[PDB]
């Protein structure tokens, strides 16, 4: 693997090495907000992450990953458009070099400055591994960063970053609780989609909160200190690290609330 983000390895490329980039539901999207559609068969949404046991926050060169245990069920999304349980295995962000810039999903064709996905796989199959070959194998719960006040649930997170600034760094992230980085409100787009990554595997159910977090300007301003390269290597800025929207084809984005 030697995609990325740049200019001679980013989204345009991708294609030539995992020709599923143009494939049929590709991730992220443009939410037209006024074309998605309230739909009353979905459930309420249960976000459970009281006993999350966080392990490790990992530079891999792509973004940063908080990791969980994912073990048992301790930390799960059901509910929703949701059937049965996800395992909550690991969190990521993606951002720009701008404030103006760093979604992946986008808005009524606005960018946020940064996006979080916390990743779960359904338990059914077993393994994340395994999750990956099914076509309702993951749920990915998207949410949106803008500039402003600051988030407390995540200045754990920043001041760990100088400890992992180049790829293949880790360290210790233990007694991590992630409910400090969701909104008030749970309200939700929802859509099936793929990984906004290579492999980009379309075994994704998509729910995107409406409401999203803010974070200061110093909180994102660290993420951006962070580096693509690994020690020793030139410094390469890691930011920018999303994927544009891709064509809605023939997908119905639905909405959670009236
Ligand atoms: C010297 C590496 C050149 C290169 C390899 C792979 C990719 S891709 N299709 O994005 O995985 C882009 C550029
Ligand atoms: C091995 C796949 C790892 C992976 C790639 C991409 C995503 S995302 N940006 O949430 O769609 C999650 C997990
Ligand atoms: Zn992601």
């Amino acid at each position: 693997h030697h995609w990325g983000y740049g200019k001679h390895n980013g989204p345009e490329h991708w294609h030539k090495d995992f020709p599923i980039a143009k494939g049929e539901r590709q991730s992220p999207v443009d939410i037209d907000t006024h074309t998605a559609k309230y739909d009353p068969s979905l459930k309420p949404l249960s976000v459970s992450y009281d006993q999350a046991t966080s392990l490790r926050i990992l530079n891999n060169g792509h973004a940063f990953n908080v990791e969980f245990d994912d073990s048992q069920d301790k930390a799960v999304l059901k509910g929703g458009p949701l059937d049965g349980t996800y395992r909550l295995i690991q969190f990521h962000f993606h951002w720009g070099s701008l404030d103006g810039q760093g979604s992946e999903h986008t808005v009524d064709k606005k960018k946020y400055a940064a996006e979080l996905h916390l990743v779960h796989w359904n338990t059914k199959y077993g393994d994340f591994g395994k999750a990956v070959q099914q076509p309702d194998g993951l749920a990915v719960l998207g949410i949106f960063l803008k500039v402003g006040s600051a988030k407390p649930g995540l200045q754990k997170v920043v001041d760990v970053l100088d400890s992992i600034k180049t790829k293949g760094k880790s360290a210790d992230f233990t007694n991590f609780d992630p409910r400090g980085l969701l909104p008030e409100s749970l309200d939700y787009w929802t859509y099936p989609g793929s990984l906004t990554t290579p492999p980009l595997l379309e075994c994704v159910t998509w729910i995107v909160l409406k409401e999203p977090i803010s974070v200061s300007s110093e909180q994102v301003l660290k993420f951006r200190k962070l580096n693509f390269n690994g020690e020793g290597e030139p410094e390469e800025l890691m930011v920018d690290n999303w994927r544009p929207a891709q064509p809605l084809k023939n997908r119905q984005i639905k909405a959670s609330f009236k």
